[PDB]
């Protein structure tokens, strides 16, 4: 049975306006900022870009790929898609 999400955790990850993309949750440095109160810290593989999401938005990974885990005209998604299947938990500093 699944477990709350965690740092670590691969999913794909909706945003408003764009396809489900490739993403972790990530771990919030010591003195870096929190995000708020319900929302896990999403780092976007590909872009690099940082948003806070809920669970609602949050689809794992292992259960989604053969739906959303397909090429995308969208910049940065399919160098996301290599991220996250090949090396995912790097860090892309």
């Amino acid at each position: 049975m699944p477990h709350a999400f965690k740092p670590g955790d691969l999913v794909f990850a909706k945003m408003k306006g764009y396809p489900h993309w490739p993403a972790r949750i990530d771990d919030i440095a010591d003195g870096a900022v929190k995000p708020p109160p319900n929302k896990y810290p999403i780092f976007f593989f590909g872009t690099h870009e940082t948003a806070f999401l809920g669970p609602k938005d949050l689809f794992p990974y292992d259960k989604s790929k053969d739906k959303y885990g397909k090429p995308n005209k969208r910049k940065g998604f399919n160098e996301g898609l290599w991220e996250i299947q090949n090396n995912p938990h790097a860090s892309y500093s």
